[PDB]
């Protein structure tokens, strides 16, 4: 938070699971598998709608930077 694009770049690394460069809804499920939660596909897709400008069902590094640039 605090209007920082660099923080968004670091957080994107936390979201991708295969080191493939794109966050897919299934890579996002692995983050919930780490918490031990079962996720429905819409929960992951609604999270993408907040910041994914394309609404493509996957967050690119650039789409991820768009999600929380400001948070202030
Ligand atoms: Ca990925
Ligand atoms: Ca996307």
């Amino acid at each position: 938070m605090g209007k920082s694009e660099e923080e968004l770049s670091d957080l994107f690394r936390m979201f991708d699971k295969n080191a493939d460069g794109y966050i897919d809804l299934d890579e996002l499920k692995i983050m919930l598998q780490a918490t031990g939660e079962t996720i429905t596909e819409d929960d992951i897709e609604e999270l993408m709608k907040d910041g994914d400008k394309n609404n493509d069902g996957r967050i690119d590094y650039d789409e991820f930077l768009e999600f929380m640039k400001d948070v202030e």
